[PDB]
């Protein structure tokens, strides 16, 4: 039938008759919705000569204080279609067949046909715009207080400071007003970690007036969410005054209002389909209290960046890098910028890193801040220049010296003769300036992680580059394997694997740096092994695949694993004894090895790629027959096919690598018997005590206890079982300690 042009402000004229319920649908259901608002849209242009646009508004809103006569001005609107040249009508010739449409009074507002109207369309185009560019048929075309406390007028002082970066962001939240659905999005996750600055991006916006066309009359106000006998009837009371003045918007500041003093205190009038503000809630507080209402989980939008990326702190960073440099009183070598973003990026698992590193603007910025707090030992060694006599100087005026007379002036002349040096080294030395890296890095997460070492140097032009070197030097053998995993998740760095996307096996007996060097390997990774977590492959077999997968059908025996790592931020997972077990097991350790993360029952969806799992295998004794000197090539590829015997590609195709024991020697039990010295050496030699290592022994009970059956683990008990009880000689000794050295 219609068009888009103002049939748009017909419909919601039908909707003016719903606003405005008169029983004749009157011309001010046109021109009030015409005019949709008390805003100048006195942009109508016949505000020139005769007839305010206000002026109609108040009186035809005074004769409400299609109607047959209104539905003539249809026709006449339609008869205007041929009168000025045009395929179609407009948004105005409604009004310009508003003869009826008229508060003809004493003060009449008159409508003029003719007078200077058709200087009134010298003015408008007309017969250029017939329709539809879409429809161009726009805008300008041819208690109230303190409850409600805003800081819209206080960022439009400029006291509130730009932070910057969220464009698109912004531009999102103005899209959010754009919906029929969802006016706030729930920004979820760590909010008000600089998301109560995005608001101060939006309000920001306000200041600036980039806030368009539209949006520029209503506000942001801050809610008041405190206490007073009840607390809430004055808020049901302010709720229809504010509301009924309705042109501002609130938040709410932390909580979804579940309270006892009530929880639904305007949520009602929230559900009386109103009111559109901003609510506040997190990631799994969506999931619990938006989606507790599952009507809060209705009515609006989850929308997050986190506590946040990279680029977007370095943007709001070097944004607000003149505001908090107002604060903290020193300014940026940006590298420290560089490194803080990047560090604390590799650190906090549980946290998030930027607001943190805001945070780190706070430690470090109050770290050369706190070289640079207090009264400045030299030009303390000068106040003990001012810190001799004067706190006793005086007292010879109480009575009859002879003598006030001298010490007194001797000390008048004599200290100030050593006083004003003072103020001129002092102003001299009241240091250097901008806030470097190195050492605002350095000694700042020295001030939180510390050693500038796996914990703070740490580069990985260090470590990738000594990475095979660096592990080898902890359990020594395998260094084809070493690298083959350094190499193989080396790749995984620099992005060349998926980033939700590894596991390692072992081919040999247990403790020989399976456990020996599974620890020693993720205790090189981040500096500390405590990330990873067992089960054998020969417990999870059909109902510890239950109590790998949560029941409901067969309990909450479910993960031997699930919540601990649910509830953590990081860890590392070795399984062992992988083909011990067949080929059907292998698709649920498989659904381990899946979905950049593993599908039990319990929790969230996360990464993988940040940290490793490793498998393990000991029954490959008769291809030790293989080793007993074949390649790499040889016997990995007998027991990678006497793998794939039980295995299979899908699974195996989630695993990385085969991981070898170069089984080991009596060679290798001594040299990591020789670690074990070198860890004594690293712990008990801190006393800095000599040593003799007596081959005689060491070899003896090395020869002694190369254990066939068990490796190497219980033997290394089996040694400091004497050893250390040896070092109770020393204990009881006091004598053959630091310094010195015996044994047998």
């Amino acid at each position: 039938r219609l068009t888009e042009r103002a049939q748009r402000v017909l419909a919601h004229a039908q909707e003016e008759a719903i606003r405005l319920n008169h029983s004749n649908i009157g011309t001010e259901h046109l021109l009030l919705g015409l005019m949709k608002e008390p805003e100048g849209i006195a942009a109508k242009v016949l505000e020139s000569f005769n007839i305010t646009e206000d002026k109609v508004i108040e009186e035809v809103e005074k004769l409400i204080g299609y109607t047959p006569r209104a539905k003539k001005v249809i026709e006449l609107s339609m008869d205007e279609a041929r009168k000025l040249h045009h395929n179609f009508v407009g948004t105005e010739h409604i009004l310009l067949g508003l003869n009826e449409g008229v508060a003809a009074r004493v003060f009449a507002n008159l409508d003029l046909n003719i007078t200077k109207a058709r200087a009134q369309v010298v003015k408008a185009l007309g017969n250029p715009e017939m329709s539809n560019k879409n429809a161009q048929a726009s805008k300008s075309n041819n208690t109230l207080d303190s409850l409600a406390r805003d800081l819209t007028v206080i960022a439009k002082d400029g006291t509130l400071d730009p932070v910057i970066g969220r464009d698109k962001e912004i531009t999102r939240v103005i899209e959010v007003l754009s919906r029929r659905t969802k006016n706030n999005p729930v920004l979820i996750g760590e909010p008000g970690v600089g998301k109560t600055a995005i608001a101060e991006g939006l309000a920001q916006a306000i200041v600036n007036n980039e806030v368009p066309e539209t949006l520029k009359d209503k506000r942001v106000m801050s809610l008041d969410m405190g206490t007073v006998g009840e607390f809430e009837e004055r808020l049901k009371k302010v709720m229809e005054e504010i509301q009924q003045a309705g042109n501002v918007i609130l938040f709410i500041d932390e909580l979804h209002t579940l309270v006892g003093a009530a929880s639904n205190i305007l949520k009602p009038a929230l559900a009386r389909g109103e009111l559109q503000c901003i609510g506040a809630t997190t990631l799994d507080e969506y999931r619990k209290n938006i989606e507790k209402d599952a009507a809060l989980e209705r009515r609006f939008q989850p929308v997050q960046v986190d506590e946040p990326s990279v680029v977007d702190t370095v943007a709001i960073l070097k944004g607000l890098r003149d505001r908090y440099e107002a604060h903290h009183r020193i300014n940026i070598s940006d590298e420290a910028i560089e490194a803080a973003v990047k560090l604390s990026n590799r650190y906090v698992s549980d946290r998030f890193l930027p607001d943190k590193a805001i945070d780190l603007i706070d430690e470090a910025s109050s770290k050369v801040r706190l070289k640079s707090h207090t009264t400045p030992n030299n030009l303390k060694e000068i106040e003990q220049e001012i810190e001799k006599v004067k706190n006793e100087k005086d007292a010879a005026v109480h009575a009859q010296e002879f003598e006030n007379a001298a010490n007194l002036r001797d000390k008048q002349t004599k200290l100030e003769k050593q006083y004003e040096e003072a103020k001129n080294e002092w102003k001299n030395a009241q240091g250097m300036s901008t806030s470097l890296s190195e050492e605002d890095i350095a000694e700042v997460i020295a001030g939180w992680t510390g050693i500038p070492l796996t914990k703070i140097n740490e580069t990985e032009s260090e470590k990738l580059l000594s990475l095979e070197d660096t592990l080898h030097e902890r359990v020594i053998g395998q260094k084809d394997a070493v690298n083959s995993i350094s190499k193989a998740v080396r790749r995984a760095r620099a992005g060349l694997k998926d980033p939700k996307r590894g596991s390692f096996i072992f081919l040999g007996p247990t403790g020989v740096g399976k456990t020996e060097l599974a620890r020693a390997l993720a205790e090189s990774m981040f500096g500390d092994d405590d990330a990873m977590i067992r089960v054998d492959m020969s417990e999870f077999m059909e109902k510890h695949a239950v109590s790998r997968l949560v029941g409901a059908p067969p309990h909450d025996d479910g993960g031997q694993l699930t919540e601990k790592v649910r509830r953590k931020p990081y860890s590392v997972i070795l399984f062992d004894e992988i083909e011990k077990a067949h080929p059907d097991v292998f698709n649920i350790l498989l659904q381990v090895l899946d979905d950049g993360h593993l599908t039990d029952t319990k929790g969230r969806t996360v990464d993988f790629r940040n940290t490793i799992i490793i498998m393990t295998s000991n029954v490959g004794a008769q291809e030790l027959q293989d080793q007993r000197g074949q390649d790499y090539e040889t016997i990995r590829k007998t027991m990678l096919k006497e793998l794939k015997n039980s295995f299979r590609p899908e699974f195996l195709n989630r695993v990385d690598d085969i991981i070898v024991f170069h089984k080991l020697t009596k060679e290798e039990l001594k040299e990591i018997v020789t670690m074990m010295v070198n860890k004594l050496t690293n712990r008990l030699s801190e006393q800095n005590i000599n040593i003799i290592v007596t081959d005689k022994a060491k070899d003896k009970i090395a020869e002694e206890g190369y254990d066939p059956e068990y490796g190497a683990r219980p033997l290394i008990r089996a040694i400091q079982k004497t050893i250390e009880d040896n070092l109770s000689e020393l204990i009881l000794d006091g004598n053959q300690i630091e310094g010195k050295k015996v044994t047998v």
